[PDB]
């Protein structure tokens, strides 16, 4: 593990940046990058069935038969099996589609949002979230405008904004340099210099 970046976004929420492979980092909650059947067939959905146990998988079976697909912008929250957290948020970004940039861009924005509320609103016991550069990989969704997007609806949602909540961190965590440096520039052009 190695925090790259930190700065406090109210005086009791603080954003940072980690190079860290997922299914080692420790959090309370994991945002995984799910598809909308919760199919975890590759990427870091694979990697933290891997990790964690097909129990993740067989739970993610169930939540599809009994609610249907997850649109991309929502979210399905499973336990953790064996991962170094208690819950994952499984996060449907949306697959990269030059012909609608827009629309992509707000699905990725959707799914932030549906985090954030999750992890302030929803369920108020969670101090620390994990979340990825959704839809970069598989779904080809260029890294400067995901993670510029990711942080600018984090700063949108939150910054100087005093919240009442169990909330205490928000970190952007990827295994892979150039996806790290990405969350590291967009937070420094939006947020400012690290603290």
């Amino acid at each position: 593990s190695l925090q790259v970046f930190r700065k406090m976004l109210t005086p009791r929420i603080e954003l940072s940046v980690w190079k860290d492979d997922l299914t080692t980092h420790a959090v309370d909650a994991v945002v995984n990058a799910a598809n909308e059947d919760l199919l975890h067939g590759g990427g870091l959905a694979l990697a933290l069935v891997k990790a964690g146990g097909f129990e993740i998988q067989e739970e993610s079976k169930q939540f599809v038969a009994r609610y249907g697909k997850v649109s991309a912008g929502e979210i399905a929250v499973t336990g953790a099996g064996r991962l170094p957290c208690k819950q994952i948020i499984h996060a449907v970004g949306p697959r990269w589609m030059e012909w609608d940039k827009q629309g992509c861009t707000g699905k990725l924005q959707r799914a932030i949002v549906s985090i954030l509320n999750y992890v302030i609103y929803k369920n108020t016991h969670i101090k620390t979230v994990a979340i990825p550069a959704l839809s970069s990989g598989i779904f080809q969704f260029p890294l400067n405008l995901c993670t510029k997007t990711i942080v600018e609806t984090i700063r949108v949602s939150l910054q100087g904004k005093p919240m009442m909540s169990n909330l205490k961190e928000i970190h952007l965590v990827s295994n892979e340099d150039p996806t790290v440096a990405a969350f590291k520039a967009a937070s420094e052009f939006i947020l400012g210099k690290s603290e």
